[PDB]
């Protein structure tokens, strides 16, 4: 029950700005209208200051917050004229359209800022567990304690992002489906920690081991449920555009790493590029299930398979060449392959948006 709090606030605000021109007074409406909008702006600002929001995006959100605020001022001015007449006159009408457009624009950047998080956060979603299990398999209860904390933080970050996606969603069932999933991640987290702790206490115990395995398997499952639910309330539009932005950022980083002969950074960053690619194909395959087979799904799936079958492996191989040469030359091959990954993602997006 309920949609996202921020979504609902924005939706109400769009309704509440529509007033009988005749019975209007600033004294009566200004305070609540102003308050609603500022409350929206606090939410948008939190979002904008949040860890994964890119700089450009924080800037655009900030610019949209100043623009709605000034749009309401403009609207209220126009209501103040136009007072004591029956019909909304022209300056008031266009002012209402303006208020509503800017509120749409704000929504868009918020959706985009939420993708920044989704893009980053739902990569290599397993690593922390794997690390925490390796430590447990070693005995060191000091070390298992700290990696357990790292696992908790990652657990919460996932739930944090789920929540962010909820609060801008207008899909009541979708939102419900993610909150449940996030709940399961909450109860499941400490239990996974226990199994790890009990295991590290007695690393030779076959029970402790089987028990870790049962929690490993459950957790990985439930993360996939949370991932999918979040995917399900996220527009593939925003997913594509943000994945394109991030891939281009990652490419720049690789290029730098290459300039610096830096294999660690190159390897970690090219990994993200592959993850992000895998995640578009994931989300887009899933989206195509909402369409009957035909011309539209055909073009999309041919573009998804080409990226999958040909272009990615050709990118991974090229990375290996570089890492081999730097570990022991022409960068053209790495540039060309990165461009083809990006471009492959553009073709998917073109086909989806047909």
């Amino acid at each position: 029950t309920g949609i996202g709090e921020l979504a609902a606030a924005l939706n109400e605000f769009d309704n509440k700005i529509i007033l009988d021109p005749m019975t209007f007074s600033e004294a009566r409406f200004r305070p609540s209208l102003e308050e609603r909008l500022e409350s929206i702006i606090s939410g948008a600002a939190l979002m904008a200051d949040s860890s994964c929001t890119r700089d450009d995006r924080r800037e655009r959100i900030v610019a949209e917050c100043n623009a709605v605020r000034q749009a309401l001022q403009d609207l209220l001015s126009e209501y103040m004229n136009n007072t004591g007449r029956k019909e909304k006159g022209d300056p008031l009408n266009i002012a209402i359209d303006k208020m509503t457009k800017k509120t749409r624009d704000l929504r868009r950047q918020l959706r985009k800022a939420v993708m920044d998080h989704i893009s980053d956060s739902f990569l290599e979603t397993n690593v922390p567990l794997l690390v925490l299990i390796e430590a447990a398999k070693s005995g060191n209860e000091k070390e298992v304690k700290e990696y357990a904390q790292v696992f908790r933080e990652h657990a919460n970050k996932l739930v944090e992002v789920a929540n962010l996606a909820c609060s801008i969603s207008n899909n009541e069932e979708g939102v419900k489906l993610v909150r449940m999933a996030a709940t399961q991640i909450d109860s499941l987290c400490p239990q996974v920690i226990n199994a790890a702790l009990t295991l590290a206490a007695r690393p030779q115990s076959k029970v402790a081991q089987d028990n870790m395995d049962v929690f490993k398997d459950q957790w990985e499952k439930q993360v996939r449920v949370l991932t999918e639910a979040v995917d399900d309330i996220t527009s593939v539009d925003d997913f594509l555009s943000v994945s394109e932005n991030h891939i281009l950022e990652d490419v720049n980083k690789c290029v730098i790493a290459l300039q610096e002969g830096d294999v660690d950074t190159l390897d970690r960053t090219a990994g993200a590029i592959r993850g992000r690619a895998a995640r578009v194909i994931h989300i887009i395959n899933a989206e195509m299930e909402n369409y009957e087979a035909g011309v539209y799904t055909e073009k999309v799936l041919e573009a998804t398979k080409l990226l999958s079958e040909t272009v990615m492996p050709r990118f991974a191989e090229q990375v290996e060449v570089a890492i081999e040469a730097l570990s022991a030359f022409e960068e053209n091959e790495f540039i060309d392959a990165s461009r083809l990954v990006y471009d492959g993602v553009r073709d998917i997006r073109k086909a989806v948006l047909m």
